[PDB]
DNA sequence: GTCTAAACGTCGGTTAGGAGCATTTG
DNA sequence: CAAATGCTCCTAACCGACGTTTAGACA
């Protein structure tokens, strides 16, 4: 069984809050307004969604070109809210959530059927995710975007949150470099990684303090948390994710990752035929895993 | 001269986010 | 019959996952 913080952490990575405002002629406002909450994963990670439903006791799972669990009902969205209020987000999506929560209560109270409540909802959508389209902009000119809370001073609520957040945005891979300076031909190192936009770089920084290791890398928008020191990986990272489990197919990737780590710890990455075995593990991992 | 750690670099798709018709409900 | 909800298609970037070079401690 999963942990609630694991769900929150994963949701901080892969979930989404939405407000759909489309034109409906058969409505008295001329507009339809509906709130959504959805998580979209690759087909191979359906069981993640399933484990979430078993905990929350709500949601609709579907599998086509991708796997989704959606909450589009009032009863369903209440379950989502009751969970995220007891176990709050700490990324920038918390801002997206609070705006979502407010719009939710406007709809539960039928206030969205008034034009005043309608306009108010669009002020919330304007500050939600990507904001308003050009079509909605022309339909609702000079709409004042609601104030968006800037999430700062976010401290780690639980170790399970990290396990969840890494199970979504994280990555366990090995690096094989072509370095002639090494005897066995190549250089081998295990790498732990978390990727995120710079808008939550403050969260990435105090994530290092919580894990007591790692470096921050800025690409050529996005920000990465990288761990390469085998000392940290062997004693700090692996025991952490052994207590705080990784969910999904990624778990199978973490196990092979850990299996490679110990091969490096015993210097089998310096023998050419122990290296070939390490490589044989790699192509069965991640993008190679069929 | 070995090998580690980390800085630097790059592809492509699984994510995040979206809009709207079709069906049920009360 | 109108509001809520179920259901189905659409879009691309912030991701995941892969590579090479450089600044050094061991010697
Ligand atoms: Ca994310
Ligand atoms: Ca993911
Ligand atoms: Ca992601």
């Amino acid at each position: 069984n999963i942990s609630p913080w694991t769900i929150t952490g994963f949701a901080d990575a892969e979930s989404s809050f939405m407000l759909t405002v489309s034109k409906d002629s058969k409505r008295n406002t001329g507009w339809s307004v509906r709130p959504r909450f959805r998580i979209g994963l690759h087909n191979k990670d359906v069981t993640i969604l399933k484990s979430i439903r078993e905990y929350l006791g709500a949601g609709i799972i579907t599998s086509d070109i991708d796997a989704r669990i959606r909450f589009e009902s009032l009863k369903e969205l209440e379950v989502v809210i009751n969970h995220f209020d007891k176990y709050p987000l700490i990324t920038q999506k918390r801002a997206d959530y609070l705006l979502f929560k407010k719009a939710f209560y406007l709809i539960k109270n039928k206030e969205h059927l008034t034009e005043e409540g309608l306009n108010q909802i669009l002020t919330l959508k304007a500050s939600l995710n990507l904001g308003l389209s050009e079509e909605l902009k022309e339909a609702f000119p000079n709409t004042i975007p609601a104030e968006r809370l800037l999430v700062t001073g976010q401290e780690i609520p639980d170790s399970n949150w990290v396990a969840g957040f890494t199970a979504g945005d994280g990555s366990f891979y090995i690096r094989i470099a072509k370095n002639s300076t090494l005897k066995t031909g190549y250089q081998v190192q295990s790498v732990f990684q978390i990727t995120q936009d710079t808008r939550d770089i403050e969260l990435m920084k105090n994530l290092i303090s919580y894990l007591n290791c790692g470096n921050i890398r800025i690409r050529k928008t996005c920000v990465d948390l990288v761990v390469t020191n085998l000392n940290d990986i062997k004693e700090k990272i692996i025991p952490f994710f052994n207590k705080n489990h990784i969910i999904g197919v990624k778990l199978q990737d973490y196990r092979d990752w850990c299996k490679v780590v110990t091969l490096i710890d015993n210097k089998e990455h310096l023998t050419s035929e122990g290296l070939e075995k390490i490589q044989k593990i790699k192509e069965g991992m991640n993008r190679g895993r069929s």
